């Protein structure tokens, strides 16, 4: 299932290893691989989360395919405890696809030009930049030099493999009102997928370990 | 499938995410999820491996359950780019299970006592240590203090989650004649499992990137 | 300065890069390298710590030389975000040096044998194990096989390089009453050294980010 | 000492812990802290490097202050085993400073427009983008939204703390002809600083472990 984000972005879960019971089996180092035992297994998940013993959650791993603007992916790729592979503008021609904020993005700010004209000015400069990029590529300038004139709102795409512990750290920092609005919108989508795949771990994280201010209520 | 190792140890693969095509899809950042394309896909695997572009292989992840003596697990747990959860002797009573080397373990060494008597002397001291451990536990000494008299050949067990890149590094260093014989035997089992699960990546690693001296021939 | 710990262990700081002002300079990405500005600089340290923006503290790094029993170093070396180099019993003959708990270590536990006799039983088994180790080494058994009969209370030594962020994580988990008493004693020494070298960061950590129950009061 | 790089960038070493003898002391776990012993100490450095036992080099750490264009820092920040703190365009107004390639940058490429006109077209679009950025900031658009129209050749600055092992990995991959020319120029400067600070380790790395094709001759 692809979740759409911003005007042209998305997050899609591509693969997953493990579930809530992976963490309990790892915590106990279990020989037995039987079915769910809600009461016992949820209490252990909560105990782990309540005490900060979160290494067992490293045994649940996700791989996502994300399409986001470069300024969002720069913040995302600061999360070092993860694996990333991104589309390179050294080797491929980059598509004309840019994030243009909605006039609502400026809610709460008083400006001396209308919000619709801000939107138009952004659209205008990114069209001029893309025209220069394509003029340089079609004149024989190597892609890795021509691409440096493109703006930070160009969309890129990457695959991200991350375990549930590092993904909880990502939600603490990016599903939170101090994070920039655009990456919050991605962190809300990732949280919805994590909740679907690992409901006990997700509920325990919100009750005991989640440090942000958006996911609770 | 559990592979037996040493006298009482084992390695068992518990879960796996991804396969050879996970690495090619990540390297290309592919939208398409079609079937194997041997020729193209193997060449890209080899190119990546030949040039040291190994981040795509981080998207293939394995979880193993391992039973090994403490002196082997101490060497194993030096591999930091992985996740481990081990059985704790603070919280559980530890089983009477020790690695006793076969008289063949001393092949090539001239000793002043017969190899069968070395085996017997090891058996004897570990029986005396275990008897002291149990004497202290049954007198009310806390487990976390009583266990300090047990020797390094006691078996322990742990779950290990590792991606294919870190597992190639583990094979470079532990499937190699400079590593201690006992952990080589574990690295040979892990290599057999990796070869079964990811044959193109495994064959490419042996041809281009494997630095050890045991897996080739 | 070497701080003694347990009966024969120690922690000694060998080298340090940076101080509290390293973290403020990194947080601001400062061109200027002037002297302390207590008021401004302490407030920024507190703000960082209060909000969990702890990457600036990664720019302060310490190297320690530690002598500890093997069962303490096994818990220590679970901290993956650090560098370790340990003395190997494959390549050197290991010294007769073991941790023997004081009769006070059993304070609060009712036992069926006197605490002085527990101490004596531990001393006795480690002497028997060391005698077997030396008997095997002097008969020509290779060190890497003979050492497996030594108990977990043998002392080892290692160098540990760690930045201030990872060292705060180590104190959260090891300077705390749920950690085993022996590693608490090491974490208290490391905390004293960190406080001497980085007083503003240390005081800010206790006020806002320290999760344990021993360092405060 | 600041080394200038490109038209307006630089690399400057801000702090360093350790030297070649830090690695030998860590490898031996030495109690003694005496002076250089060239013959013995260089042979051990070479042996470590020749066999891939590079953990001792993690005990030498550097902190650099780097000013580079965003497209170079995006490649740089893929190196996860390091610490970074960068100037944020959410919180500060960004300076009008862009990398404009010299007409020599296109050596070897046949183009349908003169190389001097490529230079002029780049200058022109970045001036138009900066004018839009400043128009939005002075109309009251928040900085974190206005900055998304700036191109990837805007310069940024960051502090990078890295140990000598991770810095050898960085040189293997970035001091090499497959890396983009602009980051090669930064990797050549970093190599010159590493050679000055750690000459035996640097010479051993070139002789045995350096995988690139630029630093040797
Ligand atoms: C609101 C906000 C403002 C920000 N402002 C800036 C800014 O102005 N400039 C800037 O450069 N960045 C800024 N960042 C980025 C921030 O500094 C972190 O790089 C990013 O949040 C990733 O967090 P992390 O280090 O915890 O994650 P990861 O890198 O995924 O690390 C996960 C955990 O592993 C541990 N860890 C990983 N590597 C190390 C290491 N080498 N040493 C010690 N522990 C380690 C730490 O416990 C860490 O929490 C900001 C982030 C937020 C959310
Ligand atoms: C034959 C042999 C003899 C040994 N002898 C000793 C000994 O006497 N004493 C001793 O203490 N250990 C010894 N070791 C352990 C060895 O020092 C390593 O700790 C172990 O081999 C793990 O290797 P690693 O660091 O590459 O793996 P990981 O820790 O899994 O790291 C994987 C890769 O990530 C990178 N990396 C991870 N963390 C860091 C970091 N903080 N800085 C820079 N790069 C990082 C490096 O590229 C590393 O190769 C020996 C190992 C072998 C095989
Ligand atoms: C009281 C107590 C009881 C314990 N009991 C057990 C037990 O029974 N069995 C057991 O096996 N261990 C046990 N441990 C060890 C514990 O599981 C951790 O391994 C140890 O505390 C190191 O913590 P850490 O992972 O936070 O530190 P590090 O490994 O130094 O990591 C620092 C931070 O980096 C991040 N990080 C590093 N690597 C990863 C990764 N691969 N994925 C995601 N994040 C990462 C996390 O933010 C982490 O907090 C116990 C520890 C304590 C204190
Ligand atoms: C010529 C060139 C072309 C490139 N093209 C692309 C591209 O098209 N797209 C793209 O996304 N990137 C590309 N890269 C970036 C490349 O994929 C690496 O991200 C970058 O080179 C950092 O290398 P590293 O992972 O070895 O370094 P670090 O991230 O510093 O890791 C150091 C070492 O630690 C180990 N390590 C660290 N974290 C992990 C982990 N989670 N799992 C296993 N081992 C780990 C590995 O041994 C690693 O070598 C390219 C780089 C080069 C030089
Ligand atoms: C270079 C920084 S990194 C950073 N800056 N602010 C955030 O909120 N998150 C981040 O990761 C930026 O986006 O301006
Ligand atoms: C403490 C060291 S660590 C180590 N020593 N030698 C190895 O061959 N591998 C390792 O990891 C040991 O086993 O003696
Ligand atoms: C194998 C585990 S690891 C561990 N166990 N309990 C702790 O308190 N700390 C740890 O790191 C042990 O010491 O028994
Ligand atoms: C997004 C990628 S990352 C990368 N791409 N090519 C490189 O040579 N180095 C890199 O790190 C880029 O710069 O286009």
């Amino acid at each position: 299932m692809k979740i759409d984000i911003l005007d042209k972005g998305f997050v899609e879960l591509v693969d997953v290893m493990g579930n809530d019971l992976s963490a309990v089996r790892a915590a106990r180092v279990s020989f037995d691989m039987g079915l769910k035992d809600e009461e016992r297994d949820r209490h252990l998940i909560e105990y782990l989360m309540k005490h900060g013993h979160e290494t067992p959650f490293e045994h649940i791993v996700f791989t996502f395919h994300v399409k986001a603007p470069i300024f969002v992916a720069r913040q995302w790729f600061r999360h070092r405890i993860a694996s990333y592979n991104e589309l390179s503008g050294r080797y491929s021609k980059l598509s004309y696809e840019f994030y243009i904020p909605s006039p609502e993005r400026l809610e709460g700010y008083k400006t001396t030009i209308p919000p619709e004209r801000v939107t138009e000015k952004i659209s205008e400069i990114v069209d001029k930049a893309y025209r220069t990029y394509l003029e340089l590529i079609e004149s024989g300038v190597p892609r890795e030099v021509a691409r440096i004139v493109l703006p930070l709102n160009l969309y890129t795409r990457f695959f991200w493999t991350v375990n549930a512990r590092s993904l909880m750290n990502f939600l603490n920092l990016r599903a939170d009102s101090h994070a920039q609005w655009e990456i919050q919108q991605y962190a809300l989508a990732i949280a919805r997928i994590f909740k679907e795949k690992c409901p006990w771990t997700f509920e325990a994280f919100l009750k005991y370990a989640y440090k942000g201010d958006i996911l609770k209520e």
